[PDB]
């Protein structure tokens, strides 16, 4: 199916040529892309041919700057869903991100959004190149994609400039003060847990292309991403899995909970681990998440059907280290891809325990609304294929303002000095990392 297959060149890794390509077909042909890791694929979504724009009082497709603008109800993944299985339709795959406010009306939180807020940009690409460690696969490349590939091929990828840092002791938003406050609600009954989080801003512009590929030499995320999309430049290195659902009617969620250090050399990380695997406090909270998952995946999933094929397993991810499951379940026929990431969305890790009680705090403690930070970044197919991974760990440039952005979890035990430097250890994953742009 691909019109064009190019072995992979001797001792270039494809997280490298497929960052490299992103930043050759920007300067030759310059539009909007996404680039996804999913499972050894790295697949470049290069071009805009139809987007969707789903917002919280409208939803808008437009091709070739033709406009179908509609009032919508009910549901977001439904209005969603219709609109990307239209795309699917022409198309084998169509990728983009789902905010965070996406999953406040399955709590009838919606009233509580400003008018106009997106909840997700969909597009399908006119090209997809499809970089692995054995081939690069060409799917509907015009002359100049194919002649860019060439160029990369024949220069090879470009070294890894020096990093500069940043400083991120500054605390402008009062993220300790908004934490002693969740605390105090926490001690009222009002909810059990709540995710809180902070913006630092990166006082000079990056090169998105190379910081990705910096920081993914150093990162082991179950996902990540590196887009161009309406604006937003932004990348990630996913450190949890929403949902996936697969052709053949499989679904997969992998809850993460509790975090320790990583990366401090082998003796404090066999510590830290040790501690992560026998800490009452974190085993309770990964038991409480993967309880809440199994409850939310039975509502779109075959009787009998769900289960847990990996229990609380330490999953590493660069700078810290979290307590993972993996759950599994097989998707009923009267649900569909998008009702399980409904079900799925947003993930305790954004919002809290109950769901809806984190939800509700975060519009009051939080800065709102979060937008790409902790909703999805997708990819779906016109096989019925979904994947859909956390948008944590990620840096952004909208109007001229770059920024990272980072959370932690607060319970009733939690302290804001301690909960500070755990959003320090998870910016760890991109802060030693950052490209200026040259
Ligand atoms: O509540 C927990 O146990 C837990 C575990 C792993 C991650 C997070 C979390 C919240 C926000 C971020 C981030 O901005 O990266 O990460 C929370």
């Amino acid at each position: 199916t691909a019109s064009s297959s190019i072995p992979m060149p001797a001792g270039v890794n494809p997280a490298d040529l497929a960052a490299e390509l992103a930043a050759v077909v920007t300067e030759s042909v310059d539009e909007d892309y996404l680039l996804y890791e999913c499972d050894g694929q790295w697949v470049l979504a290069a071009g805009v041919q139809a987007m969707v724009e789903l917002d919280s009082d409208e939803l808008r497709v437009i091709r070739d700057g033709v406009t179908r603008r509609q009032q919508w109800s009910g549901r977001p993944g439904a209005a969603l869903g219709e609109a990307v299985d239209r795309l699917l339709l022409e198309t084998d795959q169509a990728f983009g991100w789902v905010a965070f406010e996406f999953g406040v009306h399955r709590y009838g939180l919606q009233q509580r959004l400003a008018p106009h807020t997106p909840l997700a940009r969909v597009f399908s690409p006119r090209t997809r190149i499809m970089v692995s460690e054995k081939e690069i696969r060409l799917f509907d490349a015009g002359i100049r994609h194919r002649e860019a590939i060439d160029r990369l091929l024949a220069t090879g990828v470009r070294e890894v400039p020096q990093s500069r840092s940043v400083d991120v002791s500054d605390d402008p938003s009062g993220f300790r003060r908004r934490v002693a406050v969740a605390v105090d609600e926490i001690a009222a009954g009002r909810y059990h847990k709540v995710i809180l989080s902070r913006c630092v801003e990166v006082p000079f512009a990056i090169d998105f292309p190379l910081t990705y590929r910096l920081g993914r030499r150093h990162n082991t995320p179950v996902r990540s991403f590196l887009l161009q999309l309406g604006g937003i430049r932004a990348l990630g290195y996913s450190p949890e899995l929403v949902t996936a659902v697969r052709a053949d009617g499989v679904v997969i969620t992998e809850p993460l909970a509790g975090t320790r250090a990583l990366g401090r050399g082998p003796a404090i990380d066999r510590l830290a681990r040790d501690d992560l695997e026998s800490n009452s406090k974190e085993i309770v909270e990964h038991a409480i998440s993967v309880r809440s998952s199994l409850e939310e995946i039975t509502d779109i999933a075959e009787p009998g059907s769900a289960a847990v094929i990996d229990f609380m397993t330490v999953r590493e991810r660069g700078s810290v280290q979290h307590l993972g499951s993996t759950i599994r379940a097989r998707l009923d026929p009267s649900s569909d891809r998008m009702a399980a990431l409904e079900a799925l969305f947003p993930a305790v890790t954004a919002s809290g325990i109950p769901k809806a009680a984190g939800v509700e705090a975060i519009f009051r403690l939080d800065e709102c609304p979060r937008g790409l930070y902790s909703g999805a970044v997708v990819m779906l197919s016109a096989d019925g294929g979904l994947d859909a991974a956390l948008t944590l760990r990620a840096a952004y440039q909208v109007g001229g303002r770059t920024w990272l952005r980072a959370g932690a979890g607060i319970i009733e035990e939690s302290e804001p000095e301690r909960e500070f430097e755990e959003t320090c250890e998870k910016l760890s994953t991109l802060t030693p990392y950052l490209v200026a742009r040259q």
